[PDB]
């Protein structure tokens, strides 16, 4: 799976596309899966968090460099099976797929596996602290994010 690992662009998050996403969308074995659904006002939230994004995705890389998870970026635009399989009825969105359970990997999707969805609008699009939060707690690590 040293395949996956390498799609990390050089922000660390892995852009999801028509023809990686059935292969990303079965996941990594013990790897969370951080997993924003964008697309680029629903727009403007889309483009917002995509800063704070990936400044927690660094805040955690450097912070938390043990820890199992996959930054992903998908726009919908790209890869609409990932659309229809989330059915997704807007943007952005940011849900957390935890590892799936060891003797339940085979069956493990974005589509079907549960998954934290962080509350993402306009009010937070900015905030890194809650969003570092809300990572922190799902990948249980202190991290400290700079924002106040």
């Amino acid at each position: 799976i040293d395949d996956i690992l390498q799609l990390k662009d050089d922000t660390g998050v892995i852009t999801v596309t028509a023809d990686n996403y059935p292969l990303l969308s079965r996941g990594v074995p013990g790897y969370f899966n951080i997993l924003y659904i964008t697309m680029r006002m629903s727009c403007q939230l889309c483009h917002d968090f995509e800063k704070t994004y990936h400044a927690v995705a660094d805040v955690i890389r450097s912070q938390a460099p043990q820890s199992l998870n996959l930054f992903f970026t998908v726009d919908v635009n790209e890869v609409p099976q990932l659309v229809k399989d989330l059915k997704l009825q807007n943007v952005p969105h940011l849900v957390v797929y935890p590892p799936a359970e060891s003797n339940k990997q085979s069956q493990f999707e974005w589509k079907t596996s549960p998954f934290y969805q962080y509350s993402l609008v306009p009010e937070n699009a900015e905030n890194t602290l809650q969003f570092g939060d809300f990572l922190a707690k799902i990948l249980n690590i202190s991290i400290t994010v700079p924002q106040f």
